[PDB]
């Protein structure tokens, strides 16, 4: 386990940040920054779409071809104001799609999947009575970076009781770009403000796959006072990419 504080500290300055990079298959910790913050559960926010995507594909309520029909009313981010696909749901963090999906899957099945996924505190209660559509959004559901790492491992290792295609479709939909050395970056951002505080939580997590197909999981996460502009995930992602490019995996 390489302590990457020298590289990661400056990137997370002004926040309580952390970074974990694990070998997917072996669970070898490859790089870590701030294990204390890594153990701290916080709301997954949009990174919950990783889990939801698995559920939605597994429950067969979506296919890659599914078009989520926008209700034609403003959703809060312009990119959300359009029809979406499971891919763009992920890419653009289209929460209304998530909310359609959770309503379709239903709380019972979500709870079952949370068990299957060993997903953090598995608390989907939300709140009123809004768990089904809000529980992952700076609400009841919490998961730590370390737990996210293990969840991610389970996904890419196909160590989840879901359809293989659910896993692969979800991973595919998380594809973002190649890193500098052509390592594949799959990831998902999440951001939110801490309940009752001005603090922001940010995540960027996912998978990297080397040119030779070697799989790693990583989580970049932070909580910090970043002001009124919700940029925590932007920072988490930029930091993850900086770190990942430095690690040259
Ligand atoms: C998920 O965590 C939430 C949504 N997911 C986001 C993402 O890109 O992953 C975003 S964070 C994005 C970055 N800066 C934007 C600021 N909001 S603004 N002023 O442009 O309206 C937001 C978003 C929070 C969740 C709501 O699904």
């Amino acid at each position: 386990s390489t302590d990457i504080s020298t590289v990661a500290s400056p990137l997370f300055e002004g926040t309580e940040g952390c970074f974990l990079l694990y070998d997917a298959s072996t669970n070898a910790e490859i790089a870590q920054f701030n294990k204390a913050k890594c153990a701290t559960q916080m709301a997954p926010d949009s990174t919950f779409k990783i889990a939801l995507s698995l559920m939605a594909f597994d429950a067969e309520i979506i296919d890659q071809k599914t078009i989520f029909k926008w209700d034609k009313t403003p959703k809060g981010m312009e990119i959300w104001n359009s029809n979406h696909t499971p891919k763009t749901w992920m890419q653009f963090s289209v929460v209304w799609v998530s909310q359609e999906i959770t309503q379709k899957i239903g709380l019972n099945k979500i709870k079952n999947y949370l068990k299957d996924f060993d997903y953090g505190n598995q608390d989907f209660s939300g709140d009123r009575n809004n768990g089904l559509t809000e529980a992952w959004l700076e609400s009841s559901l919490k998961i730590s970076p370390e737990e996210q790492i293990q969840f991610l491992r389970k996904i890419i290792n196909h160590n989840l009781p879901v359809k293989n295609s659910a896993i692969e479709n979800t991973i595919e939909n998380m594809y973002l770009q190649d890193l500098d050395n052509s390592t594949k970056l799959y990831g998902k951002t999440g951001a939110g403000f801490t309940a009752n505080r001005t603090l922001q939580n940010g995540w960027f997590e996912g998978f990297i796959i080397s040119k030779s197909g070697h799989k790693y999981v990583f989580v970049s996460a932070l909580t910090g006072n970043l002001g009124s502009n919700l940029t925590s995930s932007i920072k988490a992602k930029k930091n993850a990419i900086t770190i990942l490019n430095t690690l040259n995996l």
